């Protein structure tokens, strides 16, 4: 209630380790591991807003929706997104309620279904870039496409090939006002799972567009709207590398960015979201592993991005 | 801020009319027509908690998970419920946002993923009861029940066959405290979609159990815990009939239930629900149609159950 606010973005490893399978039990066990790292942040007295990504979960749901179109009507990707929030938000808040009760603190936590407005004219709708669901073999992918020419797949960090979808820039977290209310009251809020159900607003009406927003760009948005004290991005990497970055200034990480020093790995969007947050608020952004989250806040490690 | 609280439970006709197929646009429209009716109550200045049922939606998701098992990991019933909460909740909060903005009130609504504790030793777990998904033929039910020995199907109000799942009585809404924080702050809250994801607690750890909870009892319990000033079960039918029932007594409606006046149709749990709320709270339960929600509160029509 006097504690500072940290907005924390979980990554894949909160549910799926290096190419496990997305069965419920595997994911829950992963989420219970994450929930104990996050609790420490709560215990240290910070107010927490928890987001996460979508990739495998919405991918799997859209896959189940194609594979069963014969039997049950097929749902659009935005509706699949909605279902992923239900699912992810469910594991998250169940795992957080158990860690709460495992420390004899009454459960006080919610997941909010979350819409995120985007520009329908965004170039991302002509150019899918965001990998989702399962990994396929180069040859497995090559032929999956020959079957369904609509389907686009691409090679994902070398690990294999993946279905790819539109990933527009997030403009507004629709439920922003309620989230703010909930942290003002010290609720551990879970939301913006997978970046929010992409939508557009067109003369006073919101409707779902088919896409998966970047979990980092969208969490940066939310964090800066909430005028949060910290932005944390949680990976399975100990540091954002280029060499690794420890405490680093906005000026520097900026020059390092425009010189394509992050152009390879998956760190490009994360670095971009840290930068945007620190530019907009002047407060610190952190990129560390799920496993060193408290320590980063404490100054002990991670990449901490700071104002000039 | 000054408004009384009404806890409102939507029925099927909220998302599916009779003989409609459960694709997205069909469901969105029905939701949109209900958002319109519910927005009158908000305008009248009531504090609104919105709940709904699940049956056709969670059934569909479970059928998708079954049908796509060769390709994607099939998820348990409780997870499928959470996914339906995300989908219904999304549709509902988006319609609500749209009505608000249509009438120049900025949006202020959210859907909360909800868990409902139940007793793992409820008799319903070994006597599957709650119908779910789409209607089959006597023909179509036995093939399924024989290619699936353990699939269970039964008739339902005289229209055809349907999968059947444990329907345990609800003991507690886990997110209750956060829901109450929300109406206290004048957020139109949508929760308990289909009665909430059935869970059990043992040893201070919550875990999903494979059921589907009757939406009405769960809202009755929610309203009862919230100390709502009203309980509204909305249906497509306009009175809890047997003689027409207008404003009626707790003494009397109780008797009619015992003289078995609702017993075989589709009212039993709804009247039980209301009786139980008014009984524990001395507050008014209502059972009108969607088309007459305001009018009912406006003490024009309905079934208005009242204490002696
Ligand atoms: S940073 C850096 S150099 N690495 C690889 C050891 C992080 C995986
Ligand atoms: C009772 C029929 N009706 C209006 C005539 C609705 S269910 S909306």
């Amino acid at each position: 209630s006097a504690g500072k606010t940290v907005v924390i973005a979980l990554g894949g490893n909160a549910m799926l380790q290096a190419k496990e399978k997305g069965d419920y039990d595997t994911q829950r066990k992963n989420v219970e591991i994450a929930a104990s790292e996050i609790y420490k942040i709560h215990k240290a007295g910070y107010k927490v807003v928890l987001t996460s990504g979508n990739g495998p979960q919405v991918g799997a749901i859209k896959l189940q929706n194609q594979a069963a179109a014969g039997v049950s009507p097929e749902m659009p990707l935005h509706v699949c997104g909605a279902m992923s929030q239900g699912f992810i938000g469910y594991m998250m808040s169940q795992a957080m309620d158990n860690v709460f009760c495992a420390n004899n603190e009454p459960a006080n936590c919610v997941t909010c279904v979350t819409q995120t407005l985007v520009d329908p004219k965004d170039q991302a709708f002509t150019n899918p870039t965001k990998p989702v669901g399962r990994f396929y073999t180069e040859q497995e992918a090559k032929d999956l496409m020959a079957a369904n020419p609509g389907k686009i797949l691409r090679e994902d960090a070398g690990r294999g090939w993946r279905v790819v979808v539109p990933s527009p820039r997030p403009l507004e977290i629709v439920e922003y006002g309620v989230i703010k209310t909930l942290i003002d009251n010290n609720v551990l809020v879970i939301c913006t799972n997978g970046g929010g159900i992409p939508c557009k607003r067109e003369n006073k009406v919101i409707s779902g567009v088919d896409a998966v927003i970047d979990k980092d760009l969208a969490t940066s948005l939310l964090a800066k709207t909430l005028n949060s004290d910290y932005l944390m991005i949680l990976t399975d990497v100990l540091n954002a590398c280029i060499r690794k970055l420890e405490e680093i200034k906005l000026s520097e990480i900026l020059a390092l960015e425009k010189d394509g020093h992050f152009a390879a790995g998956s760190m490009g969007p994360k670095v971009r979201a840290a930068i945007e947050f620190t530019q907009a608020t002047g407060k610190m952004s952190i990129i560390t592993s799920l496993s060193t989250a408290v320590d980063a806040l404490n100054g002990k490690c991670g990449t901490r991005i700071i104002k000039d």
